[PDB]
């Protein structure tokens, strides 16, 4: 960052050229240069560089609770008159611990996109896709192609019969109640895997492959968001945007994302960012400039949404959004997505069965795992990992210094042993089996807290597991004569 200018990060699938046009208008009126960038993995780079992060970060709201907890985002305090211009639902997406941590921009949900020439009557159920694919294959076409590398696209099907991320009850999420390995989640993922086994879909289909096949008239349907419509408009394919197919008679339940713009807590340009976001971007003209490049979906700005909702594609986006639910913005969402991404990729490739893939995802979707030990005794912490993925990497055990501090290295593999506070920590790695083991001797309350098992590569560290060490009292420490009769 540099004082007197704005650097913005936004994902490569969004209208970054339209956003740059709003930046050009801001520069024309004020002299302030606005640079819009679309780095790869920007959502993973942001917490590592936020140092030299951007002034503004755009992403769906699900990642922002984690950034806010880490102290990376400035609290936003728009006037009541400004808050009244955006929908209360969109403000709900960006409120964390009672404070607003980003400006909401647009509401997104996946829909079924279909080729009206190949399929004038798209299927209402997922169950009828195998027979439809057989008929289309006889004509050199396929029924459906969509991104199988990101769990966001398969989640509507996994959630349809009962899968869920974190149980919700009266404005709160229970982070201990995860629904990744229930009967409904297994049924949805088994249906997806059966589509691949029967050659109705390919496990390696990604965003680019599905978009190219649909936009070239090779597949009758795709599953995508509003941002994808402008490339289809250019392709001249006669497309429709409609309700996703049902599974076991239940609607598919897409996770609803609210594209949001957070202000970096370390930015010396917070006031410029606020003026740009409130008075340039979040205006009917500003949002239209972005929408014209890549559609936003249902915008957070009431005045513009009242017009956009007349677009049948936007009404279809809201119909699918209403069948699903808003993603939580809680810090625990990252772990949930990483676990489900792994389960889908492994089940689709045949590397794991659906049952084993979802059992591992259920365990790993929990951001932290408690390891309880008794004071004065030894505690063995286990960190399973993918031996192939982490082949050749050294490992580390680090202790989290508060909610916002660094994870401070304790021991690593090749100082693998550390004696401190009359106790000790030793790390051992079974590289063939994929199990990292940390042994804490003479466990005491001073050892309680959050730690990470890590896999190192270059100057980066991958989190293998977050562990909460809990220390039960030594039974002898309460030595007394109990009551008798
Ligand atoms: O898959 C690992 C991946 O998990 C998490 O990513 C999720 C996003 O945080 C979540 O917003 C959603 O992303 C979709 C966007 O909302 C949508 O606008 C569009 O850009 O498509 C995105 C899906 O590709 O879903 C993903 C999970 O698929 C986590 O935050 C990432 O760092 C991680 O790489
Ligand atoms: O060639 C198979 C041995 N190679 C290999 C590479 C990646 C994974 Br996942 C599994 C196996």
């Amino acid at each position: 960052t540099e004082e007197g200018k704005l650097v913005i990060w936004i994902n490569g699938d969004k209208g970054y050229n339209g956003l740059a046009e709003v930046g050009k208008k801001f520069e024309k009126d004020t002299g302030i240069k606005v640079t819009v960038e679309h780095p790869d993995k920007l959502e993973e780079k942001f917490p590592q560089v936020a140092g030299d992060g951007p002034d503004i970060i755009f992403w769906a709201h699900d990642r922002f609770g984690g950034y806010a907890q880490s102290g990376l985002l400035a609290e936003i305090t728009p006037a009541a008159a400004f808050q009244d211009k955006l929908y209360p639902f969109t403000w709900d997406a960006v409120r964390y611990n009672g404070k607003l941590i980003a400006y909401p921009i647009a509401v997104e949900a996946l829909s079924l996109i279909y080729n009206k020439d190949l399929l004038p009557n798209p299927p209402k159920t997922w169950e009828e896709i195998p027979a439809l694919d057989k008929e289309l294959k006889a004509k050199g076409k396929s029924a459906l192609m969509f991104n199988l590398q990101e769990p966001y696209f398969t989640w509507p099907l996994i959630a349809a019969d009962g899968g869920y991320a974190f149980k919700y009850a009266a404005g709160k999420y229970d982070i201990k109640d995860v629904g990744v390995d229930n009967a409904g989640a297994k049924a949805g993922l088994t249906f997806l895997v059966d589509l691949i086994k029967n050659k109705h879909m390919n496990a390696d289909t990604d965003y680019s492959i599905a978009e190219h096949a649909f936009n070239h008239g090779e597949t009758a349907m795709t599953i995508n968001g509003p941002w994808a419509w402008s490339n289809i408009d250019t392709s001249a394919v006669n497309y429709g945007v409609t309700v996703l197919p049902t599974f076991k008679g239940q609607p598919s339940k897409p996770f609803v994302g609210v594209l949001s713009a957070g202000i970096n807590a370390a930015s010396p340009n917070k006031e410029l960012a606020k003026e740009f976001l409130e008075n340039y971007l979040l205006t009917d003209e500003g949002l239209e400039a972005v929408n014209k490049d890549k559609p936003l979906g249902a915008v957070a700005l009431k005045s513009y949404e009242e017009e956009l909702v007349k677009d049948p594609r936007v009404a279809a986006t809201m119909e699918n959004a209403q069948k699903g639910e808003i993603m939580p913005n809680i810090p625990q969402m990252s772990a949930f997505w990483y676990a489900v991404r792994t389960a889908v990729i492994n089940a689709a490739s045949g590397r794991q069965t659906v049952d084993a893939a979802l059992a591992a995802a259920q365990t790993n979707a929990h951001d932290t795992t408690v390891f309880q030990g008794v004071a004065g005794q030894s505690l063995q912490v286990s960190c399973p990992y993918d031996s192939m993925k982490h082949w050749g990497r050294r490992k580390a055990w680090c202790r989290q210094l508060g909610e916002k501090g660094p994870c401070q290295r304790v021991v690593s593999t090749h100082l693998s042993f550390l004696r401190r506070w009359n106790g000790s920590t030793a790390i051992t790695d079974d590289t063939l089996g994929g199990t990292l083991t940390i042994t804490l001797r003479n466990l005491q309350p001073h050892d309680a807290g959050l730690y990470q098992c890590q896999s190192l590569h270059g100057s980066e560290a991958d989190t293998l597991r977050k562990v909460l060490v809990e220390v039960l009292a030594d039974p002898l420490d309460h030595h007394h004569h109990h009551h008798h009769h």
